């Protein structure tokens, strides 16, 4: 039921416009008879993950470009899609009447949208805040007697977490990341700025701060939340840096090694949350391999680390093989995971261009090249922001798939979202990639999954602006035959038996 | 002769002020006996090339690293260094008191000063200008009747640039660029944005672009100034990004090939000005090898190519070993050289830091970099910038080494001044990198090469905070103890006969 009521705000394409009583919806997933295919065809033109289906092909008689799939090359398998539930993200979304929120939340969650199965949760503030504050603030308070958390955490976040689960049919990972420690196990005692955690890896500093994973893990535990995943500090390299302007924590790769191994890995590993993965680095993809040589080879640091977590921001361009191709190579039983990616902020373009074309495209190349290569998940930032980008106390504003525009009660759905969708809608958790091969050079961005069940999919996007005529090929079953419009993303399902 | 005047203006170093009647300057060079070692010395905490002389004993005192000359061990061999006459640069420089614009002309280029040796001159506009203007802004004009020198050149930059060739010890090398053609010529219509030339490589539009060319070299040379080598376009990628900000004309990496093999190269072989070089790409080395394999592997392109120009600014997305590293492996006889040697400039960061020795450091390292993956010369960007870090007709961004005060009749020589100058004023046309063996694993940044008379100059750049003691061994020569201070650079040469 229900398409997409567009607007234009000047920009390349449209937005969804959605309000209290409306928003567009997916019907009730029905899988394709065997012998046929289903496309989810989003356009700039226009058309936003429409449902159509064709005949596969017994035969086909030559000669233009054809992607052959490969049902043996068996590569990673896929942990899930989501996005960043920030206190800007719920304080958006909440500031919305009931029903509207309700709207918003299926559109991520539930099967009638894209279908989230995760999660990214800050530990305490980031920049994504309207205040700055830590859960044990009380100066030296080493014991963590004050540890608590804050109404953003009790009123906001897991309310919304909480409504997030219900409407979800797939299990819902959550991952945490802390930004800052509080200020005073710090060197420079600011949340920001040049600083890192006082003393050496093995004293009360670091131990303390390990027992602060340790009591978020219960407090969210105690309101019934349980986490799949942690990350050893959110962008580790940031707090090197002078001047830096938001919450961080300075990290070298050494220190970071030397935190898991002394602290932080047995203090989790001791615990009631010894099930909880430890991902290490979240931080830019250029930091590779090195970050992971450091750590990785560190067999007492490398017996906590459960994977590898990355960033991007996605104006600046790879590439890719050289750091996460590499880091897989020296690693393969290490998972990597893109823990966030936003774009933002070129200059020269404003934080929020409702309708972007490019930047949905931007979304949808960076999954399909981070999938290409080994990566096992795919997690936005904000979920939702208003139309300034935030709020953001540090003014650091970007853009989100979701722009909530209070005022009017309505939230508009960009071509990020739609792109992030062609993904998290039909790529479940347990979905394993496997090879794709180009009969020629051509313009096209390709993967091809095999869905837990056996089926199937395929996303093909296309950056240039000519249509481009395809066929696939699955020798199960035989041939797609199909047209790639210029500027469009289509997903393709199929039953192999 | 005369030292540095510091001020602080609350940065982690200090400037150098100065005026109509004051400049640091340095006295004429000296050839100390063999077993004398000359060491130039800047630090963070305020020491500005300051020249001391030590002995080089046959016995070795110390106990720390070691670093071993290995004359022997040949690489590339050094074009110089500069910086870009832009409009901008201009205009500050102009602004001052002839006295104080002397001053200003003779601490980049006199001997008294650090000895640039190459200048780069935009052909007409950029970002850098108070206005938009080409040479031939009168559509279809195809002949280039109307092709003519504004006031920018024929007023600022050429009586600038004979300025400082009097004022030089060295020979000075001249290189240009263009920004942007004619916007008739453009298929966007406009300065800037995303837009190429019209039609393709071997047409009219292309011919007239090229025709540009010689016109431009013409003009110059009725005012008695040649050229050492033009780019075939300033940041051709730029013009491929739809809004892009800056005067701008893209070309694809095959585009740049078919023009320059089609039209660029045989226009100017046909030429009096067949002995200029051509340098293709002028852009990020991120764009490395892919550029130079798509333009050097054909023979019609590559005939006409003398070498491949780089930009710093995204530095951070490569790195050197994969870019600069690769690119020499695949074309050892094609030079690498910095066109556009600047800077990056941090988000939070104001334009200009006045004092900042962090944004030295940067320039330094950046060089030494660019020294041991195979680059023969450097370009920075404006010679001399308003506080602001303008006039800009955009936006500002960067920063320069010296910064004009207008209302006050002064410039600043900031601590990038004295960083390039460590190597552009000890390191003349002709020189040669040399082997440099690192006895153990270290903390310094450092690189070696002999003069064309024989001598040896090693530079030592120490990014962290401690003080490092330091032997440097000469075969020829003997032992040479010293320390490089926490947050210095120091330039040592001697005789080796
Ligand atoms: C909700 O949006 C639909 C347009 O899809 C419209 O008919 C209705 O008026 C909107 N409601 C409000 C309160 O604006
Ligand atoms: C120029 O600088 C010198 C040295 O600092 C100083 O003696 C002189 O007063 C300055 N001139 C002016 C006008 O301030
Ligand atoms: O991957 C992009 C880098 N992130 C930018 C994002 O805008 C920030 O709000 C976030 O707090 C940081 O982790 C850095």
């Amino acid at each position: 039921a229900r398409p997409c009521i567009p607007k234009s705000f000047g920009y390349s394409s449209v937005v969804c416009v959605c309000n209290a009583t409306y928003c567009d919806s997916f019907d009730p997933p029905t899988f394709p008879a065997l012998g046929t295919f289903s496309r989810y065809e989003s356009t700039r033109s226009g058309r936003r993950m429409e449902l159509s289906m064709g005949p596969i092909q017994a035969n086909h008689t030559g000669t233009g470009l054809l992607l052959t799939l490969q049902p043996e090359q068996k590569f990673q398998k896929v942990k899930g899609f989501g996005g960043a539930m920030t206190d800007a993200a719920a304080l958006n979304i909440l500031a919305l009447s009931p029903p509207a929120q309700n709207l918003l939340l299926k559109s991520y969650f539930s099967e009638e949208g894209i279908g989230y199965n995760i999660i990214r949760v800050p530990m305490a503030s980031c920049d994504f805040s309207i205040r700055t504050y830590t859960y044990a603030d009380t100066p030296d308070d080493f014991q963590l007697h004050n540890f608590s958390l804050p109404e953003e955490d009790t009123k906001l976040k897991i309310p919304l977490i909480h409504r997030a689960l219900q409407l979800a049919q797939r299990p819902v990972s959550l991952l945490a990341s802390p930004w800052t420690s509080p200020t005073w196990l710090k060197t420079n005692g600011a949340v920001n700025g040049k600083g890192s955690l006082k003393g050496q890896p093995g004293d009360i500093y670091h131990q303390t701060w390990a027992r602060y994973f340790v009591k978020f893990l219960d407090a969210y535990a105690e309101h019934k939340l349980q986490f799949w995943a942690v990350t050893a500090e959110n962008e580790p390299s940031a707090g090197l840096l002078s001047g830096y302007p938001f919450q961080c924590l300075g990290f070298t790769p050494e220190h970071q090694r030397d935190f898991i191994a002394r602290d932080l890995g047995p203090t989790l590993a001791n615990s009631t949350h010894h099930n909880v993965r430890l991902l290490m680095l979240d931080d830019q993809r250029l930091l590779l391999p090195h970050w992971a040589k450091v750590v990785l080879t560190d067999p007492e640091a490398a017996k906590y680390v459960h994977g590898i977590a990355v960033h991007w921001y996605l104006d600046f361009l790879a590439p890719a093989k050289a750091t996460l191709g590499e880091t897989h190579r020296l690693f393969p039983n290490t998972m990597l995971f893109a823990s966030e990616a936003c774009v933002g902020s070129k200059f020269w373009e404003q934080s929020v261009r409702l309708g972007s074309w490019d930047r949905g495209m931007q979304y949808s190349h960076s999954i399909i090249t981070n999938l290409l290569y080994h990566v096992v998940g795919w997690t936005d930032w904000n979920l939702a922001l208003n139309p300034e980008g935030g709020p953001n106390w540090v003014r650091n504003f970007v853009d989100s798939p979701i722009i909530v525009d209070i005022t009017k009660d309505t939230f508009y759905k960009q071509p990020m979202f739609y792109h992030l969708g062609h993904f998290s809608k039909f790529i479940p958790e347990g979905s394993q990639r496997v090879g794709l091969v180009a009969s020629q050079k051509n313009d096209l961005d390709a993967v091809a999954l095999m869905h837990p069940d056996g089926s199937a999919v395929v996303v093909v996007l296309n950056r240039s602006s000519k249509d481009v005529p395809l066929t696939i090929k699955d020798p199960a079953v035989g041939f797609l035959e199909t047209i790639s419009p210029g500027y469009s993303i289509h997903t393709y399902l199929w039953h192999r038996q």
